């Protein structure tokens, strides 16, 4: 079972993302803070990180920089939730905007998570 770490401070968004991912058979890890996301990523080794760029305490792009600078976390694909240019240059594999399209969201995640070795 693949694990997705969701970094989102808003309760409603966190719940939507969790529900959608769980319905696909994925397990989720959850946090509202950027620094904690880094700690959780090392402790659990998620397969993908969904990160809200507009966190209240820190920029998601700065958190992504720390991720890419860590040899054990750099390979984990990061999908930004919000730009397209900044996010790409920031190290994120894809971007999802709100109001989010359920199918676009799931297709994006699945394409990154469900590939052959
Ligand atoms: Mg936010």
């Amino acid at each position: 079972t693949k694990k997705v770490l969701i970094v989102e401070d808003n309760e409603l968004n966190m719940k939507l993302f969790h529900d959608l991912l769980e319905a696909q058979g994925y397990e989720t890890l959850q946090t509202r803070e950027g620094l904690s996301a880094l700690s959780i990523a090392r402790e659990n080794k998620p397969d993908l990180i969904l990160m809200d760029i507009q966190l209240p305490e820190i920029s998601g792009l700065e958190v992504t920089k720390w991720l890419k600078e860590d040899d054990d976390l750099a390979h984990i694909p990061v999908v930004a939730v919000t730009d397209e240019e900044r996010i790409r240059e920031g190290g994120c594999e894809a971007y999802i905007s709100k109001p989010i399209s359920v199918v676009h969201f799931l297709e994006t995640i699945k394409r990154l998570l469900e590939r052959q070795p």
